[PDB]
């Protein structure tokens, strides 16, 4: 199969729509550092920019047994931390069920089960009886606002979780609660977002960690910033936390480029976003997240069917669905290995009942390597924008989530986007002075070793949170 003349025409018509330039990262790059500075100056600029409320970095040689609780859609996870004090640590850990009576919820029934659960992992792993009250810290997956890392007031329920009463209410006292009651000797000192657990963890083992990342089906990024750099934080903080202390930042950057200023956004991308539950939100997730690549690829081949270019005499009934195509699709093509492109054919037959040509299945590939290839490059602006924001010239930069994980070639794409970036003499990436490693645990890990670092400024009545809270 040689491509014919009108389908490769096409093909080059898809990667000038689709790459992305060093130049316009770069132009990308700096909005999204004054999106940044925004957003640590003003309550409410498109990023969040959430104060993590730990201030100080692990240095590497902490000792002891940390606690996490990771609550989740239809498990609790509960992970004991034994950290060796040399960038090192071993892990235990059990899964619960939630019993499906109490989702349906009593607040209080929900909290002495996790109690309940959290006596059975301490009996079990301390049959002996613990010397010291064990630290915990809580990985709470729910919209929350907190003044002090040890609190965590729930905005809302989500995840099929309708409990009432707890919306409102600060939950870690609830917890705290159930656990006095069942004299378990646990405190719960902190209660944190996932991804900066996913900073702090990856910190505690590598410390050349500037930041943690998520690149999933969400999108998020946390990283260390410094006091006087929080311009909203100004008036708020007791005398403690000054000036030159750190503070480790929840970004929630996938708002980043909301009013469409900077993001090369192409016809199939507007509609998208004009298709979504919510037109005008969430613009660098939804250019960046493996949620929306298929629809993104299933969006570009529809309207190569309606120019006539392709799938002739097809059916095209299953083509026409919204998220038809999932993440899997552009995933399984850019993995396939055969020369005529076999497993991208099976797909599109079995699945979508389409009948390809081999030259439509190149073009197929091609589409699925741009999308792909634009979405690492685009999520690699974030990763500047931090390191050039704080001066970080050398970096390991600790990424998470499934499409990091399990996307064909990510790794290698992010990389060639940041040797582009700078525009490095440098062969490999292992060599890159800022490259993307494999993150420790956050939710779990990350948040016992947060746990630690909280209990060392509690332990010395020093504050952890906004003056007065």
């Amino acid at each position: 199969a040689d491509v014919p003349a009108n389908l490769m025409e096409q093909i080059h018509g898809l990667e000038t729509l689709f790459t992305v330039s060093s130049e316009k990262m770069r132009s990308i790059v700096k909005h999204f550092i004054s999106e940044l500075d925004k957003g640590l100056s003003k309550k409410g600029g498109n990023i969040p920019m959430i104060p993590g409320w730990v201030v100080e970095y692990p240095t590497g040689k902490e000792t002891g047994d940390f606690l996490a609780l990771d609550l989740g859609g239809t498990n609790l996870r509960v992970v004991l931390v034994k950290l060796g004090g040399n960038h090192d640590f071993d892990t235990t850990q059990n899964k619960y069920r939630l019993p499906d009576h109490l989702r349906t919820g009593t607040s209080e029934q929900l909290w002495s089960f996790i109690a309940k659960c959290l006596k059975e992992f301490v009996d079990e792993w301390y049959p002996d009886g613990v010397s010291e009250p064990l630290p915990l810290g809580f990985t709470f997956s729910y919209p929350a606002s907190q003044k002090k890392i040890n609190s965590g007031v729930l905005q809302r329920w989500t995840k099929g979780f309708d409990i009432e009463g707890v919306e409102g209410h600060d939950v870690v006292p609830m917890l705290q609660e159930q656990i006095e009651k069942l004299n378990i000797p646990i405190n719960v000192v902190a209660l944190i977002n996932d991804t900066t657990g996913t900073l702090v963890a990856s910190l505690y083992t590598d410390p050349q960690t500037k930041m943690g990342i998520i690149i999933g089906t969400g999108v998020n990024g946390a990283y260390y910033d410094v006091v006087s750099g929080i311009e909203k934080l100004e008036g708020l903080l007791p005398e403690d936390i000054g000036p030159d202390s750190p503070m480790a930042i929840n970004c929630e950057y996938g708002s980043f480029d909301n009013e469409h200023l900077v993001l090369p956004r192409t016809k199939y991308d507007v509609i998208i976003d004009e298709e979504s539950p919510r037109p005008g939100q969430q613009a660098f997730e939804k250019m960046t997240s493996g949620y929306y690549l298929g629809e993104i690829m299933r969006l570009v081949l529809l309207d190569l069917y309606d120019s006539g270019f392709i799938f002739k005499d097809q059916d095209i009934s299953k083509l026409k669905e919204a998220y038809v195509m999932d993440t899997s699709y552009p995933s399984k093509i850019e993995d396939d290995p055969f020369e005529n492109l076999e497993d991208t054919d099976d797909l599109f037959k079995t699945n979508l009942n389409i009948e390809t040509t081999v030259v439509e299945r190149k073009l197929i590939r091609k589409l699925a390597e741009l999308v792909g290839t634009r979405a690492a490059r685009l999520t690699v602006c974030g990763v500047s924008a931090i390191c050039d924001k704080r001066g970080y010239k050398t970096a390991h930069i600790a990424a998470d989530g499934s499409v990091f994980n399990r996307y064909p070639g990510y790794k290698e794409k992010a990389a060639q986007a940041l040797k582009d970036i700078y525009n490095w003499d440098v062969e490999k990436m292992e060599d890159h002075p800022i490259q993307l490693v494999a993150a420790e645990d956050g939710s779990g890990v990350g948040a016992a070793i947060i746990a630690c670092l909280t209990q060392k400024r509690l332990a010395a009545g020093k504050s952890v949170g906004i003056k007065g809270e």
